[PDB]
C-alpha cells in the first residue's frame, strides 16, 4: 500500500503540463499548470483571470501544448483531450475562444466542440456540475482540463453561519483535488480579490497589455513573479 522509492518517481512522472502561451508564466509555473493538481489565479478586477481559463481551453487543442514524458505519460493518455468549463460569472465568452485559436494556429470551432460548459448560478449546482465530471469521462470523455470561474463566488453570496460555507467549499476542493488526480488532470480556479489548493498566484495590471502574476504558494517552486501581457491573441510572451 505504500510507495518508495522509484516508485514515488515515476508517480510523479505520470504528472503533464499545460501552457499558458507566456514564457514567463510556463517558467515560473516549473513548465506548466501542473494535472493532478488545482491551480488558482486569484487576481484583481480585468487582471487576467478568465482570459487565462480561455487561453487554456484553447491550448489544451494544440498537442504541442501538452508537455509530458513519453514514458510515463502515453499518447493514448492525452489523445482527444476535452476541457470541463464551470462558468459561475457568465464571463465565458465563445469569441475569445476562436480569436485566441486565431492566432495560435487552432481550428476555433475544433475548441468549443471540445470544451463542455456548465453555466452554475448557486453553491450547488457548481459542486454538483463538478462531481457529474466523473460520469462525462464514464461516457468515454477524455477530461483533460477543468475550469471553475470562479470557486468561491457562489459560496461567498450565499453565506455568523461562515463554517458552514467553509464547510461546503472544502467539500467542493475534496471533490476536485481528487478529480485531478484519478484522471490525471488540469484543475484551474480563479478568485476575485480559505480552501484547499496546491499553486496560488495573485495577479495585477501593469502597463496597459501588461500583468503581474504572482505564485506565492507551491509545494516545490519557490515564490516568483513572472509578466506577460494580454492581447487580441490571448496571453503572450
Ligand atoms: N479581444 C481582446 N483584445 C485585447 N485585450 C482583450 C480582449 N479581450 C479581453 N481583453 C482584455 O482582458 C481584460 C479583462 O480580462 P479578464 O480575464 O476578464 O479579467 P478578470 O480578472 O477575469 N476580470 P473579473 O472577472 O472582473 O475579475 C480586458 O480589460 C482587456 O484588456
Ligand atoms: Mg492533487
Ligand atoms: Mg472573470
Amino acid at each position: 500500500g505504500f510507495k518508495s522509492g522509484i516508485d514515488l518517481l515515476k508517480q510523479r512522472s505520470t504528472v503533464w503540463k499545460l501552457s499558458t502561451s507566456s514564457s514567463e508564466l510556463d517558467s515560473v509555473l516549473g513548465g506548466g499548470l501542473e494535472s493532478q493538481s488545482v491551480t488558482e489565479f486569484a487576481g484583481v478586477f480585468g487582471s487576467g483571470k478568465t482570459q487565462i481559463m480561455h487561453q487554456s481551453c484553447v491550448n489544451l487543442q494544440n498537442p504541442e501544448f501538452l508537455f509530458y514524458d513519453e514514458e510515463a505519460v502515453s499518447k493514448g493518455e492525452v489523445a482527444q483531450p476535452k476541457a470541463v468549463y464551470i462558468d459561475t460569472e457568465g464571463t465565458f465568452r465563445p469569441e475569445r475562444i476562436m480569436q485566441m485559436a486565431e492566432h495560435a494556429g487552432i481550428d476555433g470551432q475544433t475548441v468549443l466542440d471540445n470544451t463542455f460548459v456548465a453555466r452554475a448560478y448557486n453553491s450547488d449546482m457548481q459542486m454538483l456540475f463538478a462531481e457529474k465530471i466523473e460520469d462525462l469521462i464514464q461516457e468515454g470523455n477524455n477530461i483533460k482540463l477543468v475550469v471553475i470561474d470562479s470557486l468561491t463566488s457562489t459560496f461567498r453570496n450565499e453565506y455568523g453561519k461562515l463554517a458552514e460555507r467553509q464547510q461546503k467549499l472544502g467539500r467542493h476542493m475534496a471533490t476536485l483535488n481528487k478529480l485531478a488526480d484519478l484522471f490525471n488532470c488540469v484543475v484551474l480556479v480563479t478568485n476575485q480579490v480559505g480552501h484547499a489548493a496546491t499553486f496560488r498566484f495573485f495577479v495585477r495590471k501593469g502597463k496597459g497589455d501588461k500583468r503581474v502574476a504572482k505564485l506565492y504558494d507551491s509545494p516545490h517552486l519557490p515564490d516568483a513573479e513572472a509578466i506577460f501581457r494580454i492581447t487580441e491573441k490571448g496571453i503572450q510572451d
